[PDB]
């Protein structure tokens, strides 16, 4: 094995081979929806598939049609003209767009910062480069005595600008967040603004669960504000806005001095990708680019349709004494364990809390959920290892299936 | 840009971009199939996209239905029993593979052994991974009299032998080869394992052509010789099997303890490859796997076509006094142009013969076709630039407009 990869061979999904194989339980774990995407979104698919030139290569940075599109859209959400060739990347997902990120644009010895819970590939990535992490949670505030959200978590301005030296390669940003689902704040997104031109640092922006957003709540992306256009990567997933997670496309959108180191590692890495896939979901996009006024476009269908479906788990969790934090945006839930009962000693491991009451409820209440400590680095779990994640992109047979449980946990 | 791509920016294939764009030329360049995939491969990509669970994501490390199919009719061709799981890694691509096999077993300061001409992506995957390429010519020697052919171009052992140092890593082995088309032989196979064995050494070995053979050749494994199944990681592509290669998929077989490390890296970039492809590609690997006895088999019908397509072009080359060296295997002939004294004088670049050659064929002529210096590292060019590589995976009707071009060149 290289040394770059050293002790980087666990990965925390490969490690939930554990009990989720099970039949007889509900799985409300990985982000794995079981809507039927949108019928044309399968559509397109199909009819790429029959047309033998969207069966063989492509552009190698994206499908022409492809860009042209994201071009579209996107420079009507960043009020800018940006050029399809030199300002968009398609990568093999967002991860394949986070380590074109990570890889181009960063050495041995930069530190990169990251804000715990993270997204867990963004320590491993920036280890892989031979960089430092750097760590900083987010903490609650007192909430408004009536619930609890998303926005009742937030980082301190002093603390962030500490970690900020002159050793700052980036800083790593996701809104919606995931695992918690807060959606930054202008005021909020404009802190790290300043930072990174006082630093002149990049930010690298996980934007996939744009559309993702709730009624109280707006995405707004920090490529937008004063000054970051030119150090900002932001990226996009087909995955999160079709519910197609199983087509792996996404994008980064940005600068071109920035755009053409990712370039340089996609030509040395993977090259292409999928034809019939891009092809099908230029049409995707076009189509609902066409009507993005309208209650159709499913930009703003499926976030309406998963706020009932994110109740719907609010509910069924204050049901039974779980605490939930109520998420501005993105599909998942975390809710507060630990003042429910129970019994773990059965386990005497002292990994964490959380997979000690993960495995618990899979066994006893066959449910399970994703430990919010696996998305946290090692000294900040004993902060979040009484939190759990829960996802609800899920179809209603699946939420009554649940509804089931809880009705019967008590 | 980060260190690791220092100088690693251009590439042939952005450079070639600008040559045949125009519509009224005939490409016999790029390795862009243009005829019809198999009718069943299409087919079952459409079935694939009507199905939910196949637009969404799969297993990391490869779909769980294509690995066994690649377990089975690999299993057949070792003529040992092939770990669907441990022993099989599905990637983007060949290249993809190529670099899962560098990221995940080659440190900086080591050195890698690649014959010229080497597939180009070779040397740049090499350096990034601070590695060394060490370089060595196949050489020809004298024909049979008749017929200029691959099999005339072989390597010198103990020029081979005197490459590997205490400092080797690994040996790259391209079989078929893209350019010359050489099926390597039990022989040749027979020094490079050798020494590998003597060095204790890697073997990593590009076999997406490996159904491409023709009358006369054997596609021998390098991975089935005494000694090296424990240190070979064999290629293989979705594209060039099924002629899809806009698909982008591909897979790396070997060992256990070689193949952990090559998901490691994995896992860290990617993830996932699409699902709905490999969906579909698993089932049409079944179509073929249960009649792999029969003419009516892709493995076997595709090269007996292209055997005829093959002895067509050795046809026109010859016609115009172009020299060609007709293929033991894959879908490319190279032939020499030296014997026309073309009518550069007057490009003034310091470009290689070779580009300058294309250049005006493409105007002049309208035809396109790549050099072969661009398979060649910088001492390696002179030797050579007048070399020029054709693509026959081709249709009759582009065979045809070629034929004309050809019929009219004096
Ligand atoms: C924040 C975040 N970033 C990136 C991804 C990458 O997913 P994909 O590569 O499949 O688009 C995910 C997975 N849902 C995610 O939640
Ligand atoms: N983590 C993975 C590893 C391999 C394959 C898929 C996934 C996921 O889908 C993650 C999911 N989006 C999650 O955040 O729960
Ligand atoms: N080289 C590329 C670069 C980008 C996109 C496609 C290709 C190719 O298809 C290569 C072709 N098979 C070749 O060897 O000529």
């Amino acid at each position: 094995n290289a040394k770059r990869i050293e002790g980087l061979d666990s990965n925390v999904w490969v490690e939930f081979t554990k009990l989720a194989a099970d039949p007889s339980v509900v799985n409300l774990g990985q982000g794995f929806p079981d809507i039927s995407p949108p019928s044309y979104v399968k559509e397109e698919l199909s009819k790429a598939a029959f047309i033998d030139n969207m069966n063989q290569y492509t552009r190698g940075f994206g499908h022409p049609a492809l860009v042209k599109a994201l071009s579209c859209l996107y420079g009507k959400i960043y009020q800018r003209q940006i050029d399809p060739n030199e300002e968009i990347l398609v990568a093999v997902g967002a991860y394949g767009s986070l380590f074109n990120s990570i890889q181009g644009l960063v050495d041995p010895g930069d530190e990169v910062i990251i804000m715990v819970p993270f997204y867990d590939c963004y320590e491993p990535m920036v280890r892989m480069a031979g960089a430092v992490p750097v760590f900083i949670p987010l903490r609650s505030k007192p909430t408004d005595g009536m619930k609890w959200t998303s926005s009742d978590w937030t980082f301190d301005p002093r603390e962030l600008e500490s970690k900020f030296s002159s050793k700052t390669k980036a800083i790593i940003l996701n809104t919606p967040h995931n695992p918690l689902g807060k959606v930054y704040t202008r005021q909020e997104l404009q802190v790290i603004a300043d930072l990174c031109v006082k630093h002149d640092t990049l930010c690298i922006s996980d934007e996939v669960y744009e559309w993702l957003v709730y009624t109280g709540h707006t995405h707004v992306k920090i490529a937008t504000l004063p000054g970051m256009w030119e150090r900002t990567i932001t990226i996009g997933s087909a995955g999160k806005t079709f519910s197609v997670t199983g087509w792996k496309l996404g994008w980064s959108i940005g600068p071109a001095h920035l755009i053409k180191h990712l370039q340089t590692v996609q030509q040395n890495s993977f090259y292409t990708c999928a034809t019939p896939l891009q092809a099908a979901l230029a049409e995707a996009f076009w189509i609902d680019i066409k009507r993005m006024d309208d209650p159709e476009c499913y930009f703003n269908s499926l976030p309406k349709e998963l706020e009932v479906k994110r109740d719907r788990m609010v509910r069924l969790l204050n049901s039974v004494g779980l605490k939930p934090i109520v998420p501005d945006g993105g599909y998942f839930i975390i809710a507060d364990v630990s003042s429910l009962g129970a019994d773990l000693s059965d386990m005497n491991s002292d990994e964490p809390y959380d997979y000690k009451f993960v495995k618990w409820m899979t066994k006893h209440k066959k449910l399970t959920a994703i430990p919010v400590s696996a998305f946290c680095d090692s000294k900040s779990k004993p902060h979040f290892e009484k939190l759990v994640r829960f996802c609800f992109i899920k179809k209603d047979s699946t939420l009554d299936a649940a509804e089931e449980i809880f009705r019967a946990w008590n």
